C-alpha cells in the first residue's frame, strides 16, 4: 500500500526501534496458547537488526526451524494522537505475524521487503506499550526462496534449501515507528527524456485525497529547477546534469500536498537521477552511450550482523568496489535493505535487483502442485520490489529467477505468466531478464525468447573441465559462445556467475584447485573468452566476498569464490581485477 | 625368483645407485628411435628415489602421462667379475624397462614392489656403464591401481584414476647394484608355536643348488639359542622371549650355505619375532591372547619426495603414532618400502599389508573384458607382496582389495578364484581380508563369507549426513551394526575408514564442516558407537596425516582427514586420540 521509505520533516516523523529485544524459541507451537502474544521478558536479548542464528553456541539453536518470538516495550508520544501511527518492519524473514500489546496487528510473507503495520487504534498514546512479533522461517516449494523442511530420526526440524546461502532468519532490518498524515504521498513515479543539454522528468503522485499536488527539483546546491502542479507532469530541466555511470549527480524532489492557503498536510522527498536505459539491440546504453559492465557477485552477509543490514560492511564494500574498477552488481538473490541503493545512487553504480526466485530446480520442479501458491508469492514480491525501487537512478534492470530449471518444456507457461504480469510496472520500463544456470545454455534452453538480456551462469574450470582439464573447459566455453554467434544473438550477454573457491592462504606452484594462483588462473580464461565475442557487454564475477552457506562437504566453511575474504581483505584475484578492470572504460566494445 | 632385502656380508654386496639422474620426457614414444637407451646427458637432473611430479614449475609436467627416462652412469668393480651381478629396483610406478650399456635386460608390471635385473653379462668389469629406465605412468583397468587414461582436446594425455591418491610416477624407491654368490639363499620361511615359556621356529629355505643349509639363531645381545641343519628344520627356543604389541624381541636369523669343510658359499641374515596370529572367532589373537586395534589409514606421500620412500618422514611418522596411543596401521593402498616393516618389526606394530587392488569400481566393473588381464597382474602381484613380507612378525593380515564393487553378483566368480589362489601362500596363514566400502554393507554386499575378519570403511557425518544431520548419520550406522548383530556375526569386525576433512586453523562455534572441532566432535560420535558393540575390535582413522590427491572441488589441495597435518604437526583431533587410545588397555573388550 506504501513502501516508501521514512523520511524525517514537520508532517512526518520516523523513529527506530532498533536495539536489545527479547527472544524465545517455539519448537512446540505453543507461544500463543500461552499468552506471549501479549509480551515477554524470561528469554534472552537479541540484536535488532541482526539473524539471530551465529548468536548462540549450540548447533541446535543455530539451525532452529520453527516459530520464534521477539518482543519489546515502546514509548508512543502524546504528541502522536492523530496522525496515522506506524510499525514498519523493513524485513522479518520469512514470515510474520505482529502483535501490539496483545492484539493481532497484521501478517506477512516473504522475508527481504518491507511491509508497515497501522497501529493508529491499538496503543495507548503517552504511556508504553509492547510489540511482538511471531516469526517463522520454514522453508517450502510454496514460498520464495524455495527449499524443503524435514524432521530427523530426533524430532528436531531442519531446512534443506534448494539454494547455496545460509539460511539468516529473524529480524533482519530496522523496525520504524513512524508518524504520517492523515492525506499523505503514497507512491511515485519518475522517467527521464533527454534533448541536447536538456532533460524532461516525467512524474506521477499517487495520494489517498483530493488536495492539490506541488512537485519540484532542486540541484545539488539546492536551488530550484523546476516546479509543476497536478498529479501529473513534466518538469523541464535546462542544461541537466546527468547521472553518469561512477560520476553520479543527484537533484532533490519535493513532494507537498495542499494549495497555497493552507499549512502544508504533507511533505515527502527523495533524490533522482536524470538518466535513460535503453537495450539498443546488443548494447547496452546508459544516457543513449554504450556501456560495459564489470562487477559482482554479492551477497548480504558479514560475520556478526548474518543477513542483517550492517552499514559497515556496506560502505566498506563500497569502498573496494571503487577501488577495484568495478561499476556494477546483482543483488543475489533477493532485495537488499534500501539503503545499498541509496549508496549505489551516490557512487552511480548499476544494480540488477533481485527478487528471491532462487531455488526453482531440484538435483520436475514446474510440473508439482506447489506453482499455483509459488506464483502468487513470486509475482506479489516481484510488485513489492518494483514498487520499493523504481525511483533509484541506480537499479538498471530487474532479474525475475535466479537459475530457474529452464530445461523442462513446463517452464513455459510460467514464465509466460510472470513476463506478462510484470510487463507494465516499471514505469521507466527497464529490462526483465533472469540468470541461466549451467545446465540452461543456447542448446537446451525453453525460455530465450523472454528476457530483454541474456544473463549467463558458468562455471568451467570448476564445476566441469576442473585442474589440468580446464584447457577443455574453455574451449567447451568457446563452443556454446560460437552456437550463440552462430544464432545470430541479438541481445546483450552478461555473464553474472564464475569463478572458484579459493582458500586465502593456499599457494601452490603449479596451482592446484582452492590455491590463489588458480583463482587468478581462472579469472584470466574466462577474460581471454570473453574478449573474443562483441555480444559480451559484461562480466559480473562470483563472488564479491566469502559469504556464508549451509554446511557440507564442498563447503568449507561457507562460500570461498570470493574475491575478497569474509573480513573483506584482498586475495590475489583482487589484483587481477584492480589491474583489468581500471583499463577497461566504460565504453569497451563499441 | 627372489625378493629378499639386500645385505652386506663376505658373500653378498650392497650399494645403492640414489643421488642425481637424468630425466627426459617422451610424449612422441620417439625414445628408443632415438637412441636413448644407450644413455644421455641432454635432460634436467632428478632425484632418486623421489616421484618426479613435484620438481616441475608447469603443470603440464606435473601431469604428464606416457613414457618417461631415468639415465645414470654407474661403476661395475673388477673384483665383482664371477659374481651373479643385480640391478635391484625397489620400485618403478608404473612399468619399468631395463637397458643397460643400450642392452635391453629386462621388463616389469606394477610400480610398488622390488624387481631386479641379472646383468651379469651386459657390463665391462672395471670401467663406468650406463643404466637407462624407460618408465610409464599410463592407468587403464587392465593394471592396478585401476584408471583410466584420457587426451584433452589440446593432444594432451592425462589420468583419471578410479583412486583417490595422486599419481606419483618415477624412480620412487632405492635402485641397488648386488654381488650375490654363484649358489645363494632365494627365499626362507618361518612360522612359530607356543608351548609355556619354550617356543620352536619353523623354517625353510630355498636355495638354487644343493650345498648343505645351516641356521642358526641368536638373542638379541648375540647368544645363539638354536642350531640346525637342512632346508627344512626346526628351532627349539627355551624360554623364549616373545614378541609383543608395542612390545618387540627380535632374534637374528642366520642361513649358511656349505658343508663344514669349503669356505662358506653364501650368508644370508634376517631378523624375526616369535608370535603367532590366530582369529578365534570373533577375537583376535596375539600369541593366544586378545588384542584391540587402533591406529591409522596412511599413505607414503611427503611434500618433497611424493610416493616416495623417505627415513625422516617415516621415522617421525613411527614417534607420533607411539605417541598417540595407536598400535596398527594398514598401508594403503599398496605395498610400502621394506623399511616401513623393519620399523614396524622393531617398533611392535600390526600391519596390514596390502595390494594394489584399489579402484575395482567405478561412479558394472566385473563385468568388463579387463579382468582376464587385471586378473593376471592382480594374482601376481598377491603373490610377490607376500613373498616379500612373509616372515615380518609385524604383518598381521593380507588385505587384497580395497572397495571393490561387492555389491554386482560378478564380483563373486573373482573373488572365488583370487581366495582360492591365494590360500597356501602365506605359511603362516595369516587372515585375508578387504575393505568394504559405504556402498558394501550387511544388506547389499555379496562376498561376505570370504574375509576371515571384516574390514569396514563408513562416513557418516561426512559423505553422508554431514553437519546438522550428524545424529541421523549415527543413527544408520547403529541400524548396520544392529543388523550385524542380528545375522550373528563370527569373524571381527574392524573399522578401516572413517573421518572427516579438516582445515587445520578453521574454527568455529559450533561447528561446521571442515573445522577441527567438527572432527573431533566426529571421532568422538565414532567412538560412542564402537563402544556398544563386542563384535567391533579396532579402529583405524583415516588417515593419519593430509596427503595429496588429485585436483578436484572437493579437494582442498589434497586430502584433509588427517589427524596431522601434511607437515606433520596435530589438529585438535590429535590430541582426542593421545587421550582416549593411550587409555584403552591392548586387550579392550575381553
Amino acid at each position: 500500500t506504501s513502501l516508501l521509505y521514512p523520511v524525517t520533516n514537520d508532517q512526518r516523523t520516523d523513529q527506530k526501534l532498533d536495539g536489545l529485544w527479547q527472544f524465545k524459541f517455539d519448537e512446540a507451537g505453543e507461544g500463543e496458547k500461552s499468552g506471549w502474544e501479549t509480551g515477554f521478558h524470561d528469554g534472552v536479548s537479541m540484536p535488532v537488526p541482526a539473524s539471530f542464528n551465529d548468536f548462540f553456541t549450540d548447533k541446535a539453536s543455530r539451525e532452529y526451524t520453527g516459530d520464534f518470538w521477539y518482543s519489546r516495550n515502546f514509548f508512543v508520544p502524546s504528541a502522536a494522537k492523530g496522525k496515522a501511527l506506524f510499525l514498519r518492519f523493513d524485513a522479518v524473514t520469512h514470515r510474520a505475524t505482529i502483535f501490539v500489546n496483545g492484539k493481532e496487528i497484521r501478517t506477512h510473507e516473504g522475508g527481504f521487503l518491507p511491509f508497515a503495520a497501522d497501529i493508529s487504534e491499538a496503543v495507548k498514546y503517552g504511556a508504553e506499550n509492547t510489540v511482538v512479533v511471531k516469526g517463522n522461517n520454514e522453508l517450502s516449494r510454496e514460498a520464495l526462496p524455495a527449499g524443503d523442511t524435514i524432521t530427523l530420526r530426533n524430532g528436531k526440524k531442519m531446512v534443506r534449501p534448494f539454494f547455496d546461502f545460509y539460511n539468516y532468519s529473524g529480524l533482519n532490518r530496522s523496525v520504524h515507528l513512524l508518524s504520517l498524515p492523515q492525506e499523505r504521498v503514497l507512491d511515485y513515479t519518475t522517467t527521464f527524456a533527454l534533448a541536447g543539454n536538456d532533460a524532461t522528468v516525467n512524474y506521477t503522485v499517487e495520494t489517498n485525497g483530493d488536495a492539490p499536488v506541488t512537485v519540484s527539483l532542486a540541484d545539488a546546491d539546492g536551488q530550484v529547477v523546476a516546479t509543476a502542479q497536478g498529479k501529473q507532469g513534466a518538469l523541464q530541466v535546462q542544461n541537466a546534469h546527468l547521472w553518469q555511470v561512477r560520476n553520479a549527480y543527484l537533484y532533490t524532489l519535493t513532494i507537498q500536498l495542499g494549495d497555497d492557503t493552507q499549512t502544508p498536510l504533507d511533505t515527502y522527498t527523495d533524490r533522482i537521477g536524470i538518466r535513460t536505459i535503453k537495450i539498443s539491440g546488443t548494447d547496452i546504453l546508459v544516457n543513449d552511450k554504450p556501456i560495459y559492465l564489470k562487477g559482482f557477485g554479492r551477497h548480504e552477509d558479514s560475520p556478526f550482523a548474518g543477513r542483517a543490514f550492517d552499514l559497515n560492511v556496506e560502505k566498506k564494500d563500497f569502498a573496494l568496489m571503487k577501488w577495484i574498477g568495478a561499476n556494477s552488481f546483482r543483488t543475489s538473490h533477493y532485495p537488499y535493505d534500501e539503503q545499498v541503493y541509496k549508496i549505489a545512487d551516490e557512487e552511480g553504480f548499476l544494480l540488477t535487483d533481485e527478487v528471491p526466485a532462487v531455488g526453482f530446480k531440484m538435483a520436475s520442479f514446474f510440473k508439482g502442485p506447489w506453482l499455483k501458491k509459488l506464483h502468487e508469492r513470486h509475482i506479489d514480491q516481484i510488485r513489492d520490489l518494483i514498487k520499493r525501487d523504481k525511483n533509484h537512478p541506480s537499479v538498471l534492470a530487474w532479474s525475475l529467477f535466479n537459475e530457474p530449471d529452464t530445461i523442462d518444456e513446463n517452464a513455459v507457461p510460467y514464465f509466460k505468466q510472470i513476463f506478462d504480469e510484470s510487463k507494465d510496472l516499471d514505469p521507466q520500463g527497464r529490462p526483465r531478464t533472469f540468470t541461466l544456470s549451467e545446465d540452461d545454455t543456447i542448446e537446451t534452453s525453453k525460455v530465450l525468447d523472454f528476457p530483454d538480456f541474456y544473463m549467463l551462469n558458468r562455471y568451467p574450470g570448476w564445476y566441469h573441465f576442473g585442474g589440468y582439464q580446464i584447457s577443455d573447459g574453455e574451449a567447451g566455453l568457446r563452443d556454446e559462445m560460437d552456437k550463440w554467434q552462430k544464432a545470430g544473438v541479438k541481445k546483450p550477454v552478461v555473464f553474472t556467475e564464475f569463478g572458484a573457491d579459493t582458500e586465502a592462504g593456499l599457494h601452490k606452484l603449479p596451482s592446484v584447485m582452492w590455491t590463489e594462483e588458480y583463482q587468478v588462473e581462472v579469472l584470466k580464461m574466462f577474460s581471454r573468452v570473453f574478449d573474443d565475442y562483441d555480444f559480451i557487454k559484461g562480466e559480473q564475477v562470483w563472488n564479491l566476498a566469502d559469504f556464508q552457506t549451509v554446511e557440507g562437504n564442498m563447503r568449507v566453511n561457507g562460500n570461498k569464490k570470493g574475491i575478497f575474504t569474509r573480513d573483506r581483505q584482498p586475495k590475489a584475484a583482487a589484483f587481477f581485477y584492480h589491474d583489468r578492470w581500471n583499463k577497461l572504460p566504460l565504453d569497451y566494445k563499441a
